[PDB]
């Protein structure tokens, strides 16, 4: 399939050199497996998921996404226009308010809450989490990630938007799950994504256009932003039978386009997801 004048890292993780705008990719689109985004929300209502979007939980008075971040880093996932695996099926889980913060023991419970609920729901092609969200390193959120991950969800994290050493943040740092870096339409590290060999993968994490809340679009930037095209490339491997949550991780980065990013520094990984669909 194709869809033309994409927004750019849909096109760039079908491509093997930037500056195209297609996005080349297998019809099935992740049918059959489940995307959960643990962040600030879904705005289900939204035309561009279609039905496909569920709030399932939230620590908050409302399950509604108030903030948007939620709502976007969803659509890149899922949404039917700006989304990688257009036909998965999403699950909400609201641990961050509405100014987008959240106290860790609240993303714990709501990591922990994936790992159990997933049990609940059918995902015959396999189970994802996306975490677009870290604060400093702790051992208790990063064994929440490793407990999330060794259930049989591939889990991917944001490296984190500070420009350093993603050893330092979580559940960035955590080793077990899948830590993602960004990168600019001209395969640049975006100025503000975190580093160091704790990350595994880089996805588009700059000028990204995805969903609103109001039924809205805009463009923002973040590793926030290239976690969710991470985890819908997972999605859509599982669901063509090429991968497993628990080799995911690994697939992505044998599979890989390998050199291609300048502006890395030594000792982190120069791997830019790719679906290895149009070549
Ligand atoms: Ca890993």
């Amino acid at each position: 399939a194709a869809q033309t004048n994409a927004p750019w890292g849909l096109a760039r993780i079908s491509s093997t050199s930037p500056g195209t705008s297609t996005y080349y990719y297998d019809e099935s689109a992740g049918q059959g497996s489940c995307v959960y985004v643990i962040d600030t929300g879904i705005e289900a209502s939204h035309p561009e998921f279609e039905g496909r979007a569920q709030m399932v939980k939230t620590y908050y008075y409302s399950s509604r996404d108030g903030n948007g971040h939620g709502t976007h880093c969803a659509g890149t996932v899922g949404s039917r226009t700006y989304g990688v695996a257009k036909k998965t099926q999403l699950f909400g889980v609201k641990v961050l308010d509405d100014n987008g913060s959240g106290q860790y023991s609240t993303i714990i419970a709501g990591m922990d809450f994936v790992a159990s609920d997933k049990n609940n729901r059918n995902c015959p092609k396999g189970v994802v989490a996306s975490l677009s969200l870290g604060g400093g390193y702790s051992s208790s959120v990063n064994s929440a990630a490793a407990r999330l991950q060794s259930s049989g969800v591939m889990v991917a994290v944001a490296a984190g938007n500070n420009n350093a050493d993603a050893r330092n943040y979580s559940p960035a740092s955590e080793p077990s799950v899948c830590t993602v870096g960004a990168s600019d339409r001209y395969d640049r590290r975006s100025s503000f994504s975190n580093y160091g060999s704790v990350l595994d993968i880089f996805g588009p994490g700059t000028d990204i256009l995805s969903t609103w809340i109001g039924g809205s679009t805009r463009s923002i930037s973040g590793t926030s932003m290239a976690t969710p095209h991470v985890a819908g490339l997972a999605a859509y491997l599982m669901t063509l039978g090429k991968t497993t949550a628990a080799s995911a991780c690994r697939y992505i980065a044998d599979t890989a386009n390998k050199g291609d990013l300048s502006n890395i520094p030594f000792g982190t990984v120069n791997l830019l997801a790719y679906n290895n669909y149009q070549a």
